[PDB]
């Protein structure tokens, strides 16, 4: 029993980071097959970050410019392109640690492990969700840029992140693995503002299950509530619409604990106005929007 | 910038795990050069684990009741005796994916990575702080047992903790690699009491390190205090004794952000005698006390 915030083993992430070094900023790759990603501002100086022509500077490199490196080996570079924000080295080498892996644009809500890196070298894990407004609260220092977001099916690696920025407030934002930003960033140090945030309700409702699951019960109401009148009340606290593929989500995890979704949705409307009146949820002292129903039932069910 | 909890990359645990099937149990061993190590519970009935003979049990089984499997193939055990509450099976084979690795026996205070495994593979990992009650707050279902705590020194792997027993109020106990309990608790189906927990006051200050790094400064006074003023009263609320040792580990924390010791003593001081007064840090409600020292520095130097 417990439940705690949980990241994907990195394992076989591990040994796909390759450091990139194009004259001198030097930041990380990802190494699948005999081809490396990383951002492309890989090739700015310091004073071409605030306003850069990726295309202008892109022609000035020959394939020798940059320096990938996998451990104490060089690998060579034999040809280079950019799609997007996204640059693709092809190496002479193809990594023999290469997993099955998969190309996906996740949704706003969903969630993923961020293994972050320096120098090509992994430095710790943890579990983020991709906002609303398109941002996530991550943890990265200067030359963490070309860490990856993934999540693992069984035996495929499914990349969906790759870093690139950090917002003046904070937050960061980033692509997937085409070069296709998150929201409506642009790779440039400028002043750039994200929307207004919401509450992701699907993720709190499936939050709230973990909490029953684990023996956290006092706000379980004996009330039921309709789809309409519970998102008329969650949205004047900025919550998310609850639409009937919601409820169709969170499906088997009512089955699991014997609450129906709409019983659970009726207590979540209690929370609202009024407060957790001196009690916690979880051991926290305020409700949670970073956890997928996909996460919960992993954390109660091991599916390793 | 951001802080977040991280665990440490799995990498090298990952190809340590193997399943280990003794009649009808199983659970996960750890596998180094050609030994594994478990759990000594692997050898019990669901019958036996309300008052187990170990010893008894170990006499009845040959190396041939062992099952240890690495994947799709089989170790053959080739030997196999019991060092306090962990077993060792010596397999005809040694891990060529077997790091560098030291068995410690951590303090109290110390933080470590958990990797959850259930049948010999991966399912997650998260943190944990071994409590001053020496109880960790995790996360195991049934068959988790045989899962390893550890830290990551550059190359070298630190194992600490091997997972055993989930007690009556859901925090975990379990035994170091040399299969010695961490507290006053046996490894059988019985109830067990843990010691009245208290607040590691150390991780806390450096928690407050890591909000005033992070922007995150409201609490900050123009006061100081001296070190026994602070702990008369942080006890009152049942925080830890504030030593010499503790303001020197604190030591470069306070170098790199300009704050003496001693004044974000004063700012604590004032935290726990006032409350919060409706404002958080770091995004919490609640102070937090699972951030060690070295915790802090990794997350806002990048140690790699
Ligand atoms: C990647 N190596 C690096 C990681 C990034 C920087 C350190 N922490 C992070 O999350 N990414 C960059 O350096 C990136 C490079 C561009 C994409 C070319 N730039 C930024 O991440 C960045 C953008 C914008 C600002 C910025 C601008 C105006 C006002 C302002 N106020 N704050 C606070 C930040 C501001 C800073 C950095
Ligand atoms: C390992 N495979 C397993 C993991 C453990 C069980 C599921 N979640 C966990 O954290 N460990 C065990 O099954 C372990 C085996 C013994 C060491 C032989 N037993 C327990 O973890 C366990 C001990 C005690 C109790 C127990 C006893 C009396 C009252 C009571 N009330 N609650 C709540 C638990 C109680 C249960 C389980």
């Amino acid at each position: 029993s417990g439940f705690r915030k949980m990241a994907f083993p990195s394992g076989k992430v591990e040994g796909c980071m390759v450091q990139v070094t194009c004259g001198t900023t030097t930041l990380n790759g990802l190494w699948l097959d005999d081809v490396v990603y990383c951002p492309r501002h890989v090739i700015c100086t310091s004073e071409d970050m605030l306003n850069p022509n990726y295309e202008d500077l892109l022609i000035r490199k020959s394939n020798h410019n940059f320096l990938v490196q996998a451990g104490n080996v060089q690998l060579r570079v034999i040809g280079h392109s950019m799609q997007n924000c996204v640059l693709k080295l092809k190496v002479d080498t193809a990594n023999p640690k290469t997993p099955k892996y998969k190309f996906v644009r996740i949704q706003p809500g969903q969630t993923f492990s961020v293994l972050a890196c320096y120098n090509g070298s992994p430095s710790g894990v943890y579990q983020c969700a991709m906002r609303p407004n398109f941002t996530i609260k991550g943890s990265f220092l200067n030359g963490s840029c070309g860490s990856v977001g993934f999540n693992i099916d069984y035996d495929c690696v499914s990349f969906c992140y790759m870093h690139h920025m950090e917002l003046p407030t904070g937050v960061h934002a980033g692509t997937d693995l085409e070069g296709n930003f998150y929201g409506p960033f642009v790779d440039r140090q400028t002043a750039q503002a994200a929307g207004t945030d919401t509450t992701i309700t699907v993720n709190v409702l499936a939050w709230l299950y973990a909490a029953v699951i684990n023996g956290d019960r006092w706000f379980l109401n004996r009330f039921t509530t309709t789809l309409n009148d519970f998102n008329l009340v969650a949205m004047k606290y900025n919550y998310e619409p609850l639409t009937q593929d919601h409820v169709d989500i969170l499906g088997p995890l009512s089955a699991q604990t014997g609450i129906a979704v709409l019983d659970m949705c009726a207590s979540l409307k209690e929370l609202l106005q009024n407060g957790m009146n001196g009690r916690t949820i979880l051991g926290s002292a305020l409700l949670e929007d970073e956890f997928t129903p996909f996460d919960v039932v992993r954390q109660c069910s091991g599916v390793t």
